[PDB]
């Protein structure tokens, strides 16, 4: 009735009103408005775009479509990192302890979910005894005291976004700057964050396939965050190749422990710092990025970041001695190398497919009620740019299974070697203002 | 997925192939493809548009989506006319006998439908005893014998177009040159016509409301016709004001009778000849529009037009004495003049709203559950660009009801008077080749 007019407005490129947008969102949420109108409207948006102002109102409408987490009791400026997927991305594990060591409040809400590897709870619960068996008041007290904690995600956060994305996927309206940017910021504002850091991924193995688009989507999200009082910043990092060497769960925790001691991979280290700096700044604990970086690099060297991880673990029941002795983490039975069939420099490592290969070991959930094996995964022995002689291992598979032929195969199909090869820029672009 | 890829292809301005299009049409018709995909696709069509090849494939996809009538048993080239909706339009009542009298096979398929006045069949009810339904044999016999017959559109001709229209209407994708050009041509090609004449309206009333867009839609529909070998021509006629004086059913039959004697209103007469000329040329009963026109004007003055009308009425049970004696047509109870409040020239007769006013007397159907009163209607006393004194009748309301104050008010509010005015050119342009 009124939807059809809003669609036609949108066709002509007319900037919708706050109430018009809220009518669609709530009408679509409660089942008043059917999906053929929603999809029609989604495509209309795809072509004629939305203003910075329509974005901010759409974003906020989706927040209010379901529950809103109030973290007013938690003290300080709580900054929340969002990443746009990334194979082997260990930043979340490192960042929460690292940033809390500088008295920045980290109120993590995380899950398990489906993917190449497990969620942050899955990965953390490889630390013997660790749990999220705790209330909201327990959660609030721990963040106020030790500046870090993690609970499970709530059920009903932005059910508008859930249904919209699902429609967008099956109508090809996913790739839209206003819809993506709103969809993301909505989940993070509903989750109760004050400020937000974004890790928008780019490269051959990324959702925003080009840096042109990456920087635009990121810029769109900053301006949304600023237009609703949520100071936002953004990194454009590369994901043509997996981040670090560890692709797994126990493997990635081991790698997080290394980076917490200043002993991480070149790439994971750098990204952790860049992202960490943005957070530390967003909670008024430094003036500029370099000072934050210095402070963060100090707490790596201090072992204070590392002790903040142990505190955090023992606060939630995890055996903190496992941080000191990583070999206590669940071990894989078999340890199988994948040797180069060729000499040269490693030119290409198809991130997602290496991710898939690790999933095939048991490391992630292909379906709703699959079970993760925390021990299994892939440790990269070479990165894009390293030399390699025929027979030298590119990769070591970690399995509780003798037969890994399908996995070895997927590794070879997705690691190319050439005469020369230059590793892409990891950190492309930061967006502050 | 398939459909998603088809949608995305179109998003990027790629030409759909023939198989993709059939898959969609067959899929959406049978129920495989859901409504939200269909709506997202049409919205993609709307923006990126299609090519002549795609339009042709879409058209024919829609033709084959249901049953097809095969008039091959009727000898000669069976040309058919389609008008894009016009208030007071009686050209079909005139053309069918007028062109059949020149030995052009009119195998007309018409419907009742909703709107301002009733359809062609509704109008033909006014001659008592006339009926629409007789057999496909009785249809084929009568056209070979007398070159003229009218039956109902029945079953599912273009079931894809039935469903997709409703979708386009309720999703705001009705105004797309590809979609309507196909929608029109499909239903016509499906009805068994060899050649097609299109009366594409323009002006205040009618869906297309500019001479540029009207020609664009026509040139598209002609091209599709020539592409599929169904030789097609078009008339761009004006419809900012109603056609002739008579707006109704019994009233429009009377007006069509006058026109058949060459005693019609100027505009109706001119539109008839232009449309007729085209039909005669497409039927190979003249080499020249000039020649064709002349034959049609001879047959009007002869009586041969009017005798063919009588023949046609007798063939389908109609009391053909009503032609010779108009007062036999169902008369109206009341006959109210609407006096002008102002001296001047009549500048504006808002065609669609006058059609509504006539509807409010009982001459059309707002909803499917209404019944037409055939007696009622509106006789215009002035056309745009006529001098009118204060107190002179602009309009006469033929009613079967005493209180008609809303109808009077609507007439006043949709007929403006000014110092000077000229009506548009009736015949704007023609698409011959
Ligand atoms: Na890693």
């Amino acid at each position: 009735m009124r939807m059809v007019d809003i669609i036609i407005k949108k066709q002509n490129g007319k900037e919708l009103t706050t109430e018009e947008i809220q009518f669609f969102v709530n009408g679509y949420t409660d089942g008043s408005i059917p999906d053929y109108q929603a999809s029609a409207l989604a495509m209309a948006i795809f072509f004629r775009d939305m203003s910075d102002r329509e974005r901010a109102d759409l974003t906020m409408a989706m927040v209010n479509s379901g529950e809103t987490i109030d973290l007013s009791a938690i003290e300080g400026i709580k900054v929340d990192k969002h990443s746009t997927g990334g194979v082997g991305d260990t930043t979340t594990l490192v960042l929460a302890p690292l940033v809390a060591a500088l008295d920045v409040p980290v109120a993590k809400m995380s899950g398990r979910g489906l993917g190449h590897t497990g969620g942050t709870i899955d990965k953390l619960e490889a630390i013997d005894g660790f749990h999220v068996e705790l209330t909201k008041r327990e959660f609030i007290k721990l963040v106020n005291r030790d500046k870090v904690a993690v609970i499970g995600q709530s059920g009903n956060l932005t059910p508008a976004d859930k249904k919209l994305y699902a429609l967008r996927d099956v109508t090809g309206t996913v790739n839209s700057i206003p819809l993506i940017a709103s969809s993301i910021m909505s989940k993070k504002i509903a989750a109760g964050a004050d400020a937000i850091v974004l890790d928008v991924k780019t490269g051959a193995g990324a959702f925003m396939k080009t840096e042109e688009d990456a920087a635009e989507l990121a810029k769109a999200m900053v301006r949304i965050g600023n237009n609703v009082g949520r100071q936002t910043m953004a990194v454009i990092s590369d994901m043509s190749q997996p981040l670090g060497f560890a692709i797994g769960n126990a493997l990635e925790v081991k790698e997080a422990i290394d980076t917490l001691k200043g002993e991480g991979p070149e790439d994971l280290h750098e990204l952790v710092l860049t992202l960490g700096s943005q957070m530390v700044v967003l909670a008024k604990k430094a003036d500029t990025l370099d000072e934050a970086r210095a402070k963060l690099e100090e707490v790596m060297k201090n072992g204070k970041a590392l002790e903040k991880f142990k505190d955090f673990l023992k606060n939630q029941g995890g055996d903190s001695s496992i941080v000191d002795d990583p070999s206590k983490l669940p071990q894989a039975a078999y340890q199988i190398d994948v040797p180069a069939k060729e000499a040269g420099v490693v030119s290409e490592i198809v991130a997602d497919e290496i991710g898939v290969a690790a999933m095939l070991l048991g490391a992630g959930r292909a379906t709703k009620e699959d079970e993760i094996d925390l021990a299994v995964g892939i440790m990269l022995r070479k990165k894009v740019g390293d030399k390699v002689e025929k027979g030298e291992p590119l990769v070591t598979l970690y399995a509780n299974r003798e037969n890994v032929d399908e996995v070895i195969a997927k590794v070879y199909d997705n690691i190319r070697i050439a005469a020369e090869a230059k590793a892409p820029k990891l950190i492309h672009t930061l967006i502050t203002e």
